[PDB]
């Protein structure tokens, strides 16, 4: 079942959300389903569960360099140095825009599978921004916020920007 | 006659304009009289020439507090004090959004009408932010890059904050 992404200035996408405590349950099971179904309906790499408005502590993310499929719950992240990276990002919360916005470059993300089985990866590059950006999501920041160059922000269908 | 708006994004948003130098001319009254239009249509406060993609120090502004109906080329700017009042900014280059600013509550402002009469006036409150925010677009600022709270900013059709 596909669900309504809600969009920038929705209050509910500034709440710090709780942890999941439901692992390996059909209702759990349920919703991840539905947001797979709402990421690949609205074309995102990444969807966190405040942008359809439920509080937890979820994300999934992937797409066929490649980053595998995953449902990740209760996610914790980790630097593992200090190179930073700047790319484009745009959210599905804020359509039609994007930004360039600095994330590191090497993390390692812990967490939890819909099933209970614990997650933990190295990540580098794309895979890690998307996790980093998703990560914001579930502490309530959003990406405009971490803008250092404004004349990067702008419209997906105008920017002109390198 | 009406013309584009163009949208954040545009580099051409990111110029900083020359100065008027045809005061009084035929080709301005044109160009004025095009703005007012366009600014109308679009249901605006305030049009900077860089909105239409003309790299050109003009604005215009007002409606029936109240703010008279203004043409001002080659504006300039001086604070009056140093009182600072958040207020709702929007753009025209930027539809759909808005956040809340900080300006400087008082200040005069100088420059000339089409016709190369001078205007000098005090302004405040809304009649200053209008002009502030007009004059932003002349040195190629734009609003986004002025937020201190992100909480405030968003979907205009969304927003929740006071
Ligand atoms: C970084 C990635 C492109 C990213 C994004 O920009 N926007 C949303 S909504 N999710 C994401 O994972
Ligand atoms: C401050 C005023 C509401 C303002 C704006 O928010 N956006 C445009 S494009 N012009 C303006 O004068």
């Amino acid at each position: 079942m596909i669900r309504d992404i809600i969009r920038m200035g929705d209050k509910r996408l500034l709440r710090v959300a709780p942890q999941v405590t439901n692992l390996g349950s059909a209702e759990l099971h349920a919703l991840v389903s539905d947001m797979f179904e709402t990421m690949g309906a609205a074309h995102g790499v990444g969807l966190a569960a405040p942008q359809i408005a439920v509080d937890l502590q979820l994300m999934v993310f992937g797409f066929e360099p490649a980053v595998p499929l995953t449902a990740l719950a209760n996610a914790q992240i980790e630097p593992l140095s200090d190179e930073m990276e700047n790319g484009w990002e745009g959210c599905l919360s804020i359509p039609g825009l994007r930004a360039v916005i600095p994330r590191y470059r090497y993390i390692r993300y812990r967490g939890f599978a819909p099933d209970g089985s614990p997650i933990e990866r190295e990540a580098e590059g794309f895979h890690a921004r998307v996790v980093q950006h998703e990560y914001d999501h579930l502490v309530g920041r959003l990406y405009p916020s971490r803008i250092e160059n404004f004349d990067t922000f702008g419209f997906d269908d105008v920017l002109s920007y390198d």
